[PDB]
């Protein structure tokens, strides 16, 4: 707590959507920008980060799903952060799936720290997923992933990676190194990479529209 923020299904949800904010965000601005692109039978839930220290601004407490230290490929990443927070989406995942939606009927997504955390979220868990939408992110803890497939659930899972291709804040070098490494671990046919011309560490209406085709490919309406 505090709850997340719920974009309602008009009718009783078949799918949902669980897309985690950026650093220093809530869920607000990404369940309003979800609304507005919303499926009567998806339920969209937009979780808020814990307040905490983050270290590269002088551990300034603001919303963060785990902390960070630095920006430039040789610079560490809060492991157990991480993977407790992996934990926390898993758990997530879960009361959904106990409440009524099938994993295999749920997307993970985010932007920025979020969309790293629902890449790691989506590629450790056993429980199977339709997919991701992993915006002007990275892969966090890289070099802790095989370097040949996963395997397991999650082996020929969906992902839409997005990144603006001006981003002053997670080089567009990135999310390509990004896209790159993912295409080794799951099966490449079902992962994309899409980039918006002059958009920088943002959203863009197109990238939201390309969001929404994803999302209505993989979690269509069923009977
Ligand atoms: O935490 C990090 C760590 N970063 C190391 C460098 N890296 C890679 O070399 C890479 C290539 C493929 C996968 O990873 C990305 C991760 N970065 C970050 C955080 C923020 C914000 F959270 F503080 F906003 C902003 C921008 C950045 Cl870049
Ligand atoms: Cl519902
Ligand atoms: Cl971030
Ligand atoms: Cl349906």
């Amino acid at each position: 707590t505090p709850l997340p923020a719920i974009v309602p299904a008009a009718r009783k949800a078949t799918a949902a959507v669980i897309f985690l904010h950026g650093l220093g965000d809530t869920g607000h601005g990404w369940a309003e920008a979800f609304a507005g692109i919303r499926s009567s039978h998806i339920k969209y839930i937009c979780p808020h980060a814990p307040v905490r220290p983050v270290t590269l601004n002088m551990n300034v407490a603001m919303p963060s799903w785990f902390d960070i230290i630095g920006l430039s490929p040789d610079s560490q990443e809060d492991e157990s952060g991480i993977k407790q927070a992996a934990e926390n989406i898993k758990a997530l995942i879960d009361q959904e799936v106990k409440n009524g939606i099938p994993s295999n009927r749920i997307i993970l997504g985010g932007f920025s720290q979020g969309g790293a955390l629902s890449l790691y979220t989506a590629l450790t868990t056993q429980q199977k997923l339709a997919g991701v939408t992993a915006l002007s992110c990275w892969l966090p803890l890289r070099a802790s992933f095989p370097q040949g497939p996963i395997g397991g659930a999650n082996r020929d899972i969906s992902i839409l990676q997005c990144h603006g291709d001006c981003d002053p804040l997670v080089p567009l070098m990135f999310g390509s190194l990004t896209v790159e490494k993912l295409k080794t671990l799951v099966n490449p046919a079902n992962v994309t990479f899409k980039t918006y011309e002059g958009m920088m560490h943002s959203s863009c209406q197109q990238e939201m529209m390309d969001v929404k085709q994803f999302i209505d490919k993989l979690l269509p309406p069923i009977d």
